[PDB]
């Protein structure tokens, strides 16, 4: 039920002949609908990119995440061992860059995997929805019913500004809109009130899934940026003369 | 110069003969190319990725940041009000509505100008050093003339395993050898270390950039939540029943 609502009822159902209280419903309800479709394209777009992206960084990682086998492939590629000597060769020729470069590809991951997260809350969400915005509101179905019958008796009313076809029927209108306009306005408001939730929410939720993004993404980046700073060259230097001191190259 | 350096010269130089020798620098500076391009590689994928997501962010916005331009459209468009009555028409349709989408585009905006500092500075502190790898290590140029000279010393003195050419030339090829081999690998291990830094750096700096793109975007998401959580359905409803009561729709 509706009987709670009587903020435009008063303002502008009172303050207004039949006719022109009509036009503003007329007016702003159109308006609802069509600033859904905004909102509706604006972050389907949003998802879509942040979608697009995320399929771009898996196809990344997929290309770079074995390192072993990169180079692997890239040394028969360039002739530096031949096929036969390379799958005699055991030397640990990374030593500490193999976790550099792993580290890196977590991080990648560990992005693709928070910006799945984030587009996924944004379709299902978000831009789902805002999608449903008159198809789900069922007191739209009825009021645009409601809406359409009395818009034909406001405007029967403003037609007899004068005199016509026996003006018993300005007076079956009129009545016909002293019975249900107030119910139609309870509507209006309603529907205003749902539509402005909506979004309020949406966008609510927009904003806390993209924070979850950026506090996740921060967490990675902290520990990243820990392993970076303890990688030291000497040590790597000082790992390889060791072991290439053991291993025989010939 | 190079005469601090004496690892590589005393764990391999020392320890092997000399064709061993120059194999295990063939191999490790091979390795050493080979694994820039990588990271190299890797990296200009990075900074294209975010490349086109800050241009596939800014057509959105583009498209999506003048709402009123928008709406106006959309009611000529869809016949809510005649192209007569739209310039006419005063009525603050969008109300509090307009500061959200608003609120939602400067975030964009604000996301844009970060994402666009990050992939400029991947590409001149990171990608372009990557980059240059032979090209700016003079270092290189000179130990490859060295290298070489000395590997066809060390094959020939490999060669001769017994007798051949009269060897005056296996005591030439050593003398040779032992002449130089020790700055050859003052430059070899220099070489390692100038790389290991180099990639150090790159990795901090990317790290540090991708700090502070998350860093700002942190902001700027903090203050957008505060906007969103300060909208209030109600206030709208308020606002509108008292301009609409002011306005004559007809």
């Amino acid at each position: 039920m509706t009987e709670q609502r009587t903020k435009y009822a008063d303002s502008i159902l009172t303050t207004k002949s039949p006719y022109e209280a009509t036009e503003t419903i007329r007016i702003r309800l159109s308006q609802v609908k069509l600033l859904n479709k905004d909102f509706y394209l604006l972050f389907k777009e949003l998802a879509n990119l942040k979608r697009n992206y995320a399929q771009q960084l898996r196809k990344i990682i997929a290309e770079n995440e074995d390192i072993t086998k990169i180079l692997n492939a890239q040394m028969i590629e360039s002739n530096v061992l031949t096929p036969q000597e390379m799958s005699a060769f055991r030397f640990n020729s990374l030593g500490e860059l193999r976790n550099v470069w792993d580290t890196v590809i977590e991080e990648l991951k560990s992005d693709l995997k928070s910006s799945t997260e984030y587009y996924n809350t944004l379709d299902q969400q978000v831009v789902r929805e805002l999608k449903e915005s008159v198809e789900n509101n069922t007191s739209w179905r009825e009021s645009k019913d409601l809406h359409s019958k009395l818009s034909k008796n406001a405007a029967s009313i403003e037609h007899y500004s004068k005199n016509n076809e026996n003006s018993s029927h300005l007076e079956e209108a009129r009545r016909q809109w002293d019975q249900q306009s107030p119910y139609l306005f309870e509507l209006f408001e309603t529907i205003d009130y749902n539509r402005l939730d909506t979004l309020k929410n949406c966008m609510l939720r927009f904003q806390t899934s993209f924070s979850d993004y950026l506090l996740n993404t921060t967490k990675e980046c902290e520990t990243v940026m820990t392993k970076f700073l303890a990688f030291e060259p000497q040590s790597e230097i000082d790992r390889f003369a060791k072991d290439a001191s053991q291993y025989n190259f010939q």
